[PDB]
């Protein structure tokens, strides 16, 4: 599923991501945008063999289990395939855990290089929230 910009914002808020750990909704969306371009089915392989899944490109090294990432963890306790679902609940609960891990949203390289310090608010401009 490819979400609409305003559509994902709504979903993200309903699931309490809006301002979770102090990160405004617009930050979360800017992330989704650059991590997956709003497509719940996005997968991207990393050189180290781990794999990024979902709207937030959650990694198999620590957060989910794909059964193919030698010596990794599954800290969110979920098959990485739950992160490719049309319902974003799982991605959202795993992100809450990820973002609370000490480094905040830097955990998402794309957010740091493309969202951090930008007018993230633009991402929700217009949305009926
Ligand atoms: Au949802
Ligand atoms: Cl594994
Ligand atoms: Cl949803
Ligand atoms: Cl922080
Ligand atoms: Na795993």
């Amino acid at each position: 599923k490819v979400f609409g910009r305003c559509e994902l914002a709504a979903a993200m808020k309903r699931h309490g991501l809006d301002n979770y750990r102090g990160y405004s909704l617009g930050n979360w969306v800017c992330a989704a945008k650059f991590e997956s371009n709003f497509n719940t089915q996005a997968t991207n392989r990393n050189t180290d063999g781990s794999t990024d899944y979902g709207i937030l490109q959650i990694n198999s090294r620590w957060w989910c289990n794909d059964g193919r990432t030698p010596g990794s963890r599954n800290l969110c306790n979920i098959p990485c395939s739950a992160l490719l679902s049309s319902d974003i609940t799982a991605s959202v609960n795993c992100a809450k855990k990820i973002v609370s891990d000490g480094n905040g949203m830097n955990a998402w390289v794309a957010w740091r290089n493309r969202c951090k310090g930008t007018d993230v608010q633009a991402w929700i401009r217009g949305c009926r929230l």
